[PDB]
């Protein structure tokens, strides 16, 4: 509950930057590769209008940096964004993620008045799609081989939840 | 609140407005265009530094403490008609500075800029705000029905109006 | 029945010159204020791009030009958009007014998914009021001095309709 | 005279403008910057061609024979003032439009751009000028002494005026 | 069928590409921007002439006679995917050239381009299109619920993929 | 009153013209463009600084503190002749330093620059000003009529001019 | 002599400055910078078209025929001077027409530009031209000795200059 | 030898790059383009930071000294192929953790990136780098004559390379 | 065949070049730079026009009939070495030019950009074009293994040289 | 003797502007106008590299800054420059301006290889005139009315030196 | 003597790619290499300012084209230039050597007053050297292995004139 | 000697560059262009930072004291060849550390550049030079007359070359 949402500044790209230390994975910036610091906050300059994605910093009541909150891909046309939560591994057990993932879903449902959000999640980390289907979410597809994670094609779950729901 | 002063707005003032749109949960805009982060703003900033459609103004007292802001968006000077909004601290909301704030913001559309027409925009669910300008002068023209989304519902907005000239006569 | 809508290209251009003489107020593209034929091309070409506006032109089956269907000021996070419709004056009282406005109200609420179309109307032109009021339109304003129509002040009634009344 | 048309200048008519301004003896200005070459002008338009402080008009009869020139410089939006000049060519100078065409110009000023006060300049040497004007409704409202230099001279020049309340009611 | 052809999309091919939007009644976009005039496409065209994050192949006959498009998009050569869609002018729409094209189009994506795997979206409320590309090797990945609004309601997608694997071998 | 100094603007002064354009209760120009915070100053300084049309001048006293603002504004070549506006800090406003400043604006203009009018707008609500001026040298050329709103109303203002001729003999 | 017109050089008159360059044997300059191509007098041409520190003017007679050239170059409006050179075309220069356009750009220098002084060069090995300008007003007032290298060796040049005061007085 | 951490090149460690190029005796190349100073690396870092063609990690240990460079250049993702390179510094070129650094770099090649081959060049002149690179698995597919031109001499280059089947099975 | 004429690549033969690589099945490239429409192609020429890293020889014949293609890519200068690449229109592809072109390729790589040596690259499955280079001068340098993906396959590709000394002597 | 000539440095802008400061003359710097401070660095930022003029500082041993030597208009085809030398106020009747004109005359003519070196000196300061006059400089122009100097035109006085009679 | 030089025009572009056909060496504009005429005419625009070289088209009285006339490496502080002459094959032989020699010395030495005009010739090529030295040139160096022509290395002599002698 | 070092030219070593050229009293040339200013300079190694036509290169000892300089310009890779010029400070220009620094520069040019030719120009009047040139390897190959103007007079300059097949051979 005293967690708190915060826009995401330029002197937070440094904890965007160990975060993605220990995942493995090609980190992207508006849909653009980065691996260096330096990369990181060049891009964070050049899309620093683009709306198409949002970030926020997940901080404590002592601004102890928990995680992050960002939504990509956003269409307003079809009123539609990809969700994306990731908490520091110091904070990984201790519970803040179905409190982070209510309010990415405050934010995307009433402040922007979008009609869907979708994540994507690994088939090989079942307790997290237990973790999404208990707040709401509910699988829409199974893409086979989606994803190239540390040497082999994995299978992604797309789950989804609509604003009609999340309201009501 | 004759001790406040209005000053055009500096780029010192801008983590100022960052804090000051936190808590509104709503979008805030700079010449019409989205932001929510204080780089983002100061990016808008430098961008629209010469634009003349709108003027931001601090307010500040004899402490030079910030008080809130007052903005004139939307100005056109062929109808010479301007869109008003006022925003207090919440430190300093309830002390009354408001009439002073509206009444000096009036007085440099209707006396400098030589404005004809100035409207505002308040909430339904806010009658507090909309007595408020109905006392210093404003008069309801439009209960725009759902025009705005706020806090997960469409919500109602009264558009409210004053014209210079009853602002510079009435009097006489 | 036969007349159909179209997106504004560059030839069209000249028949927007034609459309505002004989209106006697300040033409704008973009809310930049034009005057002469080539004012308005620049800015043509300069907000080619910008989908805050959309103009359509209305052509009949063998293809003369009727009017011009236009939605300005869209806002795709509140999802509104201000209607605007000038018919030339050679066929200003054969009646395609409302078949124009449908088509606007058509492409509006079920292409673009906009939630509310609202219009500006002159006090002194009741019969024009009528006409939208028949269409669905309800007032919800009358805007005092809100224009500057041939030497003075003049009176504007902003009319509305919902998305979820023209679908049902 | 109620054939005359007023038209917003196009590229097109720079070349009637570039006429006009031979024979005058005097320097002419684009936006307060001089030229003298069709091509100084055309350029010249080009890069001002979205400025709102000045404004041309084309004044054309019913064969769109042009007949004159019709412009508003100084432009102020926010004490809602200009100047107004209006040039007809040698061929139709003495064919008495002048007053139609201060009519179409103040009727523009007055009635679409919402000015408050138009003012325009004369020469001192020229009192028909000065009389058509004060029929018009323009007053004078200043003498400038020496203010230009026209014909290798300093000459004096009257500034005359005429407000939105006198010409709409 | 054998003597269609594909090629590069050039800008004179462009008039091609405006006359198939129409009717379709969906917005058009060009590398992931909206657009409905041909001089708005034309614009979109010259500025990302070189990217290569999307390729559009016209097909034509013998006679030259343009028959439809063949458009790659979202391609990623990390991952090696890439989206597919396919359109037929409304003239040749019912003579089967379709099958011809999309085969035409995996052979471009898995043996040219070294792909991995190619999605495509169709609508459940066109199950002629479902039924024509599970016979070309596609299967069923997910049922997207509400995804896309089309005349006027929000209605539910299929996503259908193919593997480079299955295409090259299965014959294997 | 001989040890004030006149000193071309330099980039720090615009603080002091900054406070010296609070208090009067009138949109400010800078080079025919409006302003208001010290940053749309700053940045609009940045692009007119080799720009010859204006010229303004600092003046200060033995001590170096700031006394006033003398700026020559509309500098046309062609014709000579230019705007001229003096701004003096309320701190000296009674002080009587005003006629050695408008002494040492006219010397730069018709002496250095070769200019042969300078002109000046005062209001008619300020006859002392006008009285001031009288004394120095400019004389009444114009009352121009509701040329201004200000403080909420359309007011008159007086030009007043003075030749080179006059001055240097 | 009465039907020469003065008018002011465009982009079409590039030809024959090109063509009146040639058979002088002399380096020809642009705005301060050497040039011998008329390509390259094009582009200097469309890079200081509005530059107004020097001003050409086109001669032509009733039939349209270019008749000369004249070009004030080095104009200074603080101290109100300018440099004044002439150049007849080969075909016309025997037939007097020189003193016409003498008299018709001081007339635009002295009553147009306002200018205060009028200076020229000529070369001491020409003393028709010398004469003709005393004849026009002109005194000299230089005898710079070397400061032209014409025809592989240093000559002198006569400097001389006429004021606006003797041009529109002396008959006062 | 498994303290050692792989980390994408920053800005700050191109000191530590321009000091290993020097004592190497070769022309230096950054994107296909030479260099010699600290500053024309700097400059070129700048131009190509988001070229995604090369890749270069610095490899640090425990105490965060910095061992070594590992760099993949011509890197084309259509036949998802790339070039590598390793370069220890003279400090720890005998301590025997080049393996390490060489199967860390393969991993970042075909577990992350999904290259599908990548190939090194190693100095004829040099068996002892041959054998090493035999032993993580390359394999030698060609002997490249007089490829380069090495301390005033036309040497030949071995090409070796490894696949991602191999690494990952 | 000494009718055979070798001239520099011109804009205007971007179409015969476009025509080429049609009927190849395999990504073209420009400069490193992959391209497949004609508009794509002429775009690139434009950036690349005065890029000295490659080099494109158009050759045609006595009636001007455009026979095939010669360019010289990864040309370092430093190094002095280049890959070489021929490709005859399908017309001609059965006429038995192809020596006289590899010659005069070799002609202008050796004896006029002073190159030291010259490599191809022939696919493995094309032995006919392995004997062909090889009875040219060109010799085997390498058999890299797996190293393009050709008609859905990981192919061989043969890498073969010749020098500047064998050439010239 | 000790005096030294030193290439002109942005440092030494500000003893440009002082220098100005008592002449009551339009200052030129490349043949554009300026009056602060700030203008001057601007254009000498800008002109950095035209080589038309070229402006040297004269200091002594202890590096006091004596004056400046420049040399404008320079043309390399015809060899000529215009010479103009400002001594400050603290050193102009110690007799350092003979040593700097020969100094400004062996950089132009031995260095430079230039032709001819003119001045301008006015003839309302006779003894300036009998300066250059025993320096070798010659009379070749009395002009009239050429500068505009405290509110009145004034006759000046061209006089030259040619490269053959400094070096013989 | 009917023969005229007259200077390089973007329409003489295509004559200069003829005459480099058939030299069998590298050619430069402006110190920068092209092979194709598109390369050509787009280094022409971009040099087309320079004056470090200059080129003239030599014509005859029916402007058949002759030759061309350049002059490069143009320094006008020590006033030298490097002169090359190339005569089409048609006229090869028919004696306009000396000539168009003489008309670029006449430039160089009477219009821009340069110091010294020095070629390179062939050594392999004795009779050219003959040539120019009857034209007044002297050898002053004979460069070894100075350029690359044809698969070897060959030796190329340097020959001057200066001004002093062409004049006198 | 044999601690002397080469170093690639950095930013912070233009001033040592600077307080070299003069002293010469000659034009100062940085990629063919003059200068005599610090700042000039600067301004110029910024804008030539990546020009590979020419490269300098700072010798120091293992104090770090700055020693000279070795320059190569007119750099082409087409012929392979570059003009040669060395500049040692003046405390350190008897001490013999000359033919260290030509053979350092000469290794560069033929080991590393791949380069055919390396020559220099010398001036007759220095005959000191040209002797510790010859003493080198170089071999004069031209005696340019009045080549150049130095201190008010036109004078003569030996050029003088070296081949990458005498330095790297010879011994063997």
């Amino acid at each position: 509950s005293q967690l708190t949402l915060r826009a995401l500044e330029r002197g937070d790209l440094r904890f965007i930057h160990n975060l993605n230390n220990n995942r493995n994975i090609m980190s992207y910036w508006f849909e653009e590769p980065y691996e260096s610091f330096d990369e990181l906050e060049e891009l964070y300059n050049k899309h620093i209008h683009d709306n198409a994605e949002r970030r926020f910093v997940v901080e404590d009541a002592q601004k102890n940096l928990i995680g992050l909150v960002e939504l990509i891909e956003i269409n307003y046309i079809h009123r539609s964004a990809e969700f994306q939560i990731i908490i520091a591994p110091e904070h990984q057990g201790k519970g803040f993620a179905r409190t982070l993932i209510n309010r990415a879903l405050d934010y995307s449902f009433t402040i922007l008045n979008l009609h869907k959000i979708y994540l994507h999640v690994a088939v090989e980390n079942p307790k997290a799609v237990h973790l999404y289907e208990e707040c709401g979410f509910v699988e829409e597809g199974h893409l086979v081989e989606e994803g190239f994670i540390n040497g082999r094609y994995q299978d992604v779950k797309r789950m989804y939840i609509l604003q009609s729901k999340y309201l009501n």
